[PDB]
């Protein structure tokens, strides 16, 4: 039990000849894993759903930047899409080492205003999909692999009104991490979830506003003020490259002792 | 914003001439949830989805302590039976003054088993079911009402192998507690969670050598003495008593200023 | 089948303190004076502990007795050990026993980390924290086999969004800590053990530095002051008081705060801070 | 716009502490030591703080150099604020600035409630609580603009089921809540405070007092107590070690943790206490 678990130094971080397969990689802040990924020395295998030329555009961006990647088209909604999007995935790199379950859908609306089609449209994907997506993942990967889920602020936030839905689909997920941490670990895997505050993406230049007491008539300019006094006494925006970077280090060896856990990624916010 | 709200003194803590609805009220916690409430001054009723003689059973026994009592059919998965259920609730004694969502599956599984049938069962009655019947109780209830969900302490528990699913399912309603606490406050109700620990139920009965390491040889003897040593620093067992009377605290007034939060009630346990 | 007595009796008796012994240090103001008078109310007989308000704390004891309930005070600071143990001492002696104890006794203070003195961090830190544990010693020692403690927290020691606090904080953050460890070592006597952690509530405390958490506050006149706290700290729309303590204090005090034990209690109108 | 300014360099570079600056209190022993070592190996400049353990101090010093990077001892006692002080002086003249501070040094401490004196409440909670907040309140005033805080907690600062154990329990789960409030106020240099929280780890501390850990093991040899540490306390089914904290901390220091602030790290395996 004295034996130290990998090297000493700073090869305890590094990513090199991992293989890394990252969902709704084509665009925002799953893109972004991947790029990184991609730049630590992992080939990396980009999901997408919809983004079918986004995708090949990341899987470009990747070889680019000196590592071999490639693009396979699931759907998380869809069981059966999630086990052969594995099966294809294994057969691409010849094995798995890392899984970050990033797809999602954001959704506002009044409690009383919330349709039995919208709840289920949400569920299926953040928490359903993220579920079986980690079933899959833990059939595939290898002893000592990795796999990181997709939470967010909201899971715990206590001032964002309107968004039960969301924040439900989102917390579940907390506990999903703690209760996988354990089945999981019988093949040396750990499992963690992200949790972060606003980054910029698509998903955050739709919805911003509905976060921010009356926000809508604020300019995109005045968002990012309010994002960045508001949300973080560092004072500044959330960006995916801020996450990706947290996601590197859980996926190395330096994240050995860490499972179970929920990181919270948003500089310090109050919401 | 001085004004004192509600009477001073043992007044605040009546429930004489509420009216309260209690899903799955026909056995369990949520028999005792009704029984109790009756004791306090409730007119009660007790929903169920099969127990229909258990059902009958539960409003007689009401009768006979003192309140009135009435029974309604309704299965939680069905949004459109959780409609009527209120529709005909309010006809029964002309408004509602407390909801108890109770009703819930329980459910045990290495992630690696888990099958989509069974992920749904679980999170259309545990998650998706809870959801609606809190959406109708928002729009049928008192201003000053009061929605009590029902948790679990698998929503934060760290020991607990193969439940993830069901502990999921719960975990996402403490969630929703503070996101509904928002929402729902328009309308001066207030919105908890209770989360109990192991309580002797027919659900106690059926899955409790599930949460015993090695414990699938024990006598029913053993599997007490082990939950009350165990799980509890007071060293006995719960009791669907120990519930109701928590549930009865957080309807009355005393409960006024406590919103949007999670209500151990699980005797010290630590799982 | 041993355990499947029921604890106590069914229907509402169970929420009754009636002829129930109860010690409240700090009970002469605020806080702490609304848990001896709804305590009272509720039937309990009140020892009245002050370090420093006489006049005001003999004036909760007569009021206590005018509303039926018996009554006395007792001087002691928490910062004295000493202090604690005779206080206990006393109280058995005034009313033969002790059912229920609530550690409420505490200051409040503000200061950018960079500008605290050793002699601010422990002027809070002796009071707030090293008193709140001797007093639960005491409390345990006194106790009748089935009693109560309940300390005092805050929603600072959860807190994200308040500048210059880290002393205040940090002092009622260790009491949820404290609140899992000796509900686990008082059990042995079958004694209840949780923190309340209230929000921002109207008291003298409240009136010296409420702007202190309300971003450009200094201004802001009272009237503003209680807008702000309504309508920002709260989805329901009001001011916390004392008696929304006083009430939850009395359940966990009764036989249906039971099967809660080692929790944290969180007192805020669903507040964000 | 300048919001979309990329913070630090794309890559592995972004996890670099090549010419960094760090300070470690209780380097000389244990976990201290580890994150000592550990950030030299990484690049850093080591400032290796001791109180007691002389002849050791210099030892890891001595170690660090030969890995290739400079270090230096300083002798300081947390429990006296001007030793603080004056470490801090002394550790930018030996390396001209400060980039990360490690506050590591802590001691441990056993006992039912109802048995603690005084005098050992406040032998732990000077070194484990005061100790660390005036550490960190000098680490603000002499860090560089950008720099890194690391405090210490504990599993016991949420643990549910260590009986005995409410001073040293409530002495780490203070710190837990000076990190969220410190990371506000220190953010005005942007620097990042967080508090990482182990389980069971094998130093000096764990050989002494494992066995209260464990439910009737006074009897338990030294090997049978690290099956139980490996086998009930993580699913991963080994024994925790110096070396997985050290990594963690220097996740936190460099600018991969950049955006990780006001937040508890746990490190235990997934342990459940
Ligand atoms: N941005 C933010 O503020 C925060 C985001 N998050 C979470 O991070 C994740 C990514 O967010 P962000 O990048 O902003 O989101 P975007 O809206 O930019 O899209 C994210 C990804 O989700 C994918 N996706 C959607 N549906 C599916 C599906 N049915 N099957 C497979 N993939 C799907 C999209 O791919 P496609 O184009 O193919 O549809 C896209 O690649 C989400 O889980 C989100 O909830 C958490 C906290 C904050
Ligand atoms: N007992 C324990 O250890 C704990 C239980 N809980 C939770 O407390 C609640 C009650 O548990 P417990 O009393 O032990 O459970 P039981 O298994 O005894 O049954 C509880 C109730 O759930 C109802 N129910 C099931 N399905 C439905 C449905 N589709 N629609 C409406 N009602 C339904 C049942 O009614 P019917 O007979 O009509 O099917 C029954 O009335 C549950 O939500 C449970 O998860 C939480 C922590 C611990
Ligand atoms: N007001 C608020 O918004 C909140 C308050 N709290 C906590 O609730 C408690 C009371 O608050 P509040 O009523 O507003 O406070 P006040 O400032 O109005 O008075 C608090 C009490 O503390 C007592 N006290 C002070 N020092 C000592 C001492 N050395 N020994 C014994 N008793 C002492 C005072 O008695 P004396 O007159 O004799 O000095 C007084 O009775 C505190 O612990 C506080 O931190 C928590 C959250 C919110
Ligand atoms: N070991 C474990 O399982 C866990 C430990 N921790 C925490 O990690 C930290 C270190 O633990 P560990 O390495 O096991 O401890 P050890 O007991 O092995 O040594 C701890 C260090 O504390 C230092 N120290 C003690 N008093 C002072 C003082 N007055 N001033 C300055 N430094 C002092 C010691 O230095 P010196 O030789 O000079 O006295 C020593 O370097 C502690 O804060 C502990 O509470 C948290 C969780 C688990
Ligand atoms: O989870 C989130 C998705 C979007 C978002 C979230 C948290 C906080 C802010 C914003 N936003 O879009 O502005
Ligand atoms: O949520 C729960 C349902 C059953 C249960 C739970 C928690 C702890 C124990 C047990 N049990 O059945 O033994
Ligand atoms: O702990 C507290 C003491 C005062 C206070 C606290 C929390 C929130 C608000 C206020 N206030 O005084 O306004
Ligand atoms: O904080 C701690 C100090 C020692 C320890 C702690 C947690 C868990 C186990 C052990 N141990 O010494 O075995």
């Amino acid at each position: 039990y004295d034996a130290i678990p990998g090297p000493l130094g700073p090869q305890s971080a590094s990513l090199e000849g991992k293989v890394a397969l990252v969902t709704g990689a084509g665009r925002g802040i799953g893109r972004e894993m991947a790029m990184e990924l991609g730049r630590r020395g992992c080939k990396v295998i980009v999901n997408y759903a919809n983004s079918t030329e986004s995708a090949e555009e990341v899987v470009a961006a990747i070889k680019k930047n000196g590592s071999d990647a490639a693009c396979v088209k699931a759907n998380v909604g869809v069981v059966e899409d999630i086990v052969r999007m594995f099966e294809e995935a294994v057969k691409i790199f010849g094995k798995l080492d890392i899984v970050c379950s990033n797809s999602g859908v954001v959704s506002f609306g009044h409690v009383k205003d919330v349709t039995p089609e919208e709840f289920d449209r949400v569920f299926t994907i953040n928490t359903r999909g993220q579920f079986f997506v980690a079933r899959e993942a833990y059939k595939h990967l290898e002893i000592g692999g990795r796999l990181i889920l997709m939470g967010s602020i909201t899971g715990q936030a206590k001032a964002v009104p309107k968004h039960a839905v969301y924040s439900g689909s989102k917390g579940a997920i907390e506990t999903f991490a703690r209760c996988m941490a354990i089945d999981m670990a019988d093949k040396k895997i750990t499992v963690n979830v992200v949790a972060p505050g606003g980054i910029k993406t698509d998903m955050y230049h739709a919805v911003c506003r509905e976060y921010i007491p009356n926000g809508e008539n604020l300019s995109n300019e005045e968002v990012d003020e309010y994002a960045a006094v508001q949300w973080s006494p560092l004072r500044r925006v959330g960006l995916p490259i801020d996450i990706a970077r947290v996601v590197c280090f859980l996926a190395s060896n330096d994240g050995g002792w860490v499972t179970g856990k929920v990181i919270g990624i948003d500089g310090g916010a109050c919401m």
